[PDB]
């Protein structure tokens, strides 16, 4: 059973979501400027099966590559960007084998989630237009 | 007097011109990410004023500044025009070649093609077009 948190962000855009949850997440790809564009994941669903998700939203690329390595903090800004009232502005990820990437630029109310033990993000939800709006998370005990 | 060409691109947006005939191009800035998003230029009129114009359009945190020499010409411009989003016909994509060897190029190659490649004296001095959100359709004038 998954830990599903969030969204964080606005009421703009689509509401996203994944059907098959999440067992075990392959890679992220993310898209920013001064806002979270674009975000793109492939994971091994619970049926064994890959998914390749995304993108979802619509310049400048992130690329998270991770066999034993695992998102264990996400954090991030949403805020006022481009005459928009509330989009992800900016994000934050470590990794456990201490890598961190960032994508955007910090504006706005923060959000953190900090994984001890265990845990660890295999998938995202959240809601999504030519940007995302808002971006939630799926989490492994 | 000058050479009026274009409209390329759809019927979205609000129609943008200029009223004072241009006679030299200062300068082009263009806003883009995978289209283009806005243009703004500053010109000297035929009544020897400058006029900056716009932007037309959005803004974007990137820019293509298009500063052109007393001398440089915007000699030859082409882009593509096509759906993006959920619109039909938006500019997707310029490419902008002066006197000097310099290339500007601003958005993503996408949709169906135009191109303007000048000879002999001729250059870009202004732009019309239609805008909104976007950039749905741009045009030209050429002074002799
Ligand atoms: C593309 C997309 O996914 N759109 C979903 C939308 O999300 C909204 C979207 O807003 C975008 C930002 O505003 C952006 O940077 O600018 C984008 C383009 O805006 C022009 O075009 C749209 C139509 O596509 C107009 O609505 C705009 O007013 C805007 O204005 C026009 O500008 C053009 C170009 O110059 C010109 O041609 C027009 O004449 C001019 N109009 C006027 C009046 O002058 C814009 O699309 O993304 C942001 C950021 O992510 C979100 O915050 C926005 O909400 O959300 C809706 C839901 O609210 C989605 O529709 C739903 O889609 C699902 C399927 O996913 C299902 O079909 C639902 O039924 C449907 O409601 C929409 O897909």
């Amino acid at each position: 059973t998954l830990v599903k948190i969030g969204p964080w962000g606005g009421n703009g855009g689509s509401a996203q979501d994944i059907s098959v949850p999440p067992k075990k997440l392959l890679g992220v790809t993310i898209y920013s400027s001064d806002a979270i564009r674009s975000i793109a994941f492939n994971y091994i669903g619970v049926d064994g099966q890959e998914y390749a998700i995304g993108p979802w939203g619509g310049s400048t690329s992130t690329e998270i590559k991770l066999s034993s390595e695992q998102i264990k903090e996400i954090s991030g800004t949403h805020g006022p960007v481009y005459d928009l009232a509330d989009i992800v502005t900016y994000l934050k990820i470590v990794t456990s084998a201490n890598n961190t990437y960032e994508a955007g630029v910090p504006n706005g109310k923060e959000f953190s989630i900090p994984l001890q033990d265990s845990g660890h993000v295999v998938g995202f939800f959240g809601r999504s237009g030519t940007l995302i709006d808002a971006i939630g998370i799926y989490v492994h005990p």
